[PDB]
């Protein structure tokens, strides 16, 4: 798969564990048309989301569904998600996984992009 | 004002000056409006974008245009822009500060809520 | 002063408040001295450490008490405290921040080194 | 291995390879003793620094060269290393994963601990 997406927990200090994941990209007329979707597994990990023939070049958004991790967990937190938008493959083919730190009130991402 | 933007660069050790950034409020029929915007000072803050009248509770979106700030420092990034969406609540405390750190694949936010 | 500490929560969304914060100076036979100290603010900030006379160029250590503060908030925590290890440069910018971002088993860290 | 190294570079979107990472104990009189040290992979990956046997209880402190890892590539960063210091197995053995994330002016660190 060339999209791949790990989330962890910075509170507990492990994988985040069936954290919901909306990918989305952006359409011929500018709207954010669904793409592919998932949830994390008890290795915090999302695979199989897309294929390299389905996963063109385009701007993509990866809406992962925060919110809901934090209130199964007890807690009321700030964001609503975690956004992670970029343009995808326009010097071709690569391997993207996009990565996510959680706090009730605080999230990193960062990418990891590698070329196969 | 309720609401405060700082933003800082990880790769220069510096408040990242000069950044666009937009906020939204979400609709009734799910659309995201146009709220306030503006561009960070030289000391990376954004200082008046709303009123306490104005900043009712709701949905908000502030977008940071990132990718246009590392473009003009040379930099290849890897994002269109880092995203912060959140509800304003009122039983909150009144301010809200959203910081964001840069890099340029990668970024962290955090919210400073205070009285 | 030439040097300032910030410390956030990240899990209550707030400036981590009565965080202790040790600075040491590297010696020449390679010990690290204790070079000033302090409790951050309500504000989550510590100033007034050090002068710019006694700052001179050498290496430096800031320990931030992150375990105290976390036992204290009844959250079990990884790490013993939070380190920044650097040069400090008189070629460089007059007033380091050292930034700090905690969660019970992460913390990021950043300098903000400007005129 | 009861503790891995994973190192990802945010300038550059990639593993950070070939960073030295050196690892002390807290000895008995209360000093730092040399432990176990590597450097990370074409993965940004240090694997097989010490055995369940040689990892007992104790404080540890994870050193990571970073201004090493940045001068080589033209950088002049702020920090000398980045530190990770913390208990290990006082509850039992556990795996522990330290990552990093580097950024000339600023770092990161996690830890994914998981219990075999
Ligand atoms: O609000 C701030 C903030 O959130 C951070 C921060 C954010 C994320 C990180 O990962 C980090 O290391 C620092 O730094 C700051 C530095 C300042 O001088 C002033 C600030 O207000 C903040």
């Amino acid at each position: 798969c060339p999209l791949m997406v790990k989330v962890l927990d910075a509170v507990r200090g492990s994988p985040a564990i069936n954290v919901a994941v909306h990918v989305f990209r952006k359409a011929a007329d500018d709207t954010w048309e669904p793409f592919a979707s998932g949830k994390t597994s008890e290795s915090g990990e999302l695979h199989g989301l897309t294929t390299e023939e389905e996963f063109v070049e385009g701007i993509y958004k990866v809406e992962i569904d925060t919110k809901s991790y934090w209130k199964a967990l007890g807690i009321s937190p700030f964001h609503e998600h975690a956004e992670v938008v970029f343009t995808a493959n326009d010097s071709g083919p690569r391997r993207y996984t996009i990565a996510a730190l959680l706090s009730p009130y605080s999230y990193s991402t960062t990418a990891v992009v590698t070329n196969p």
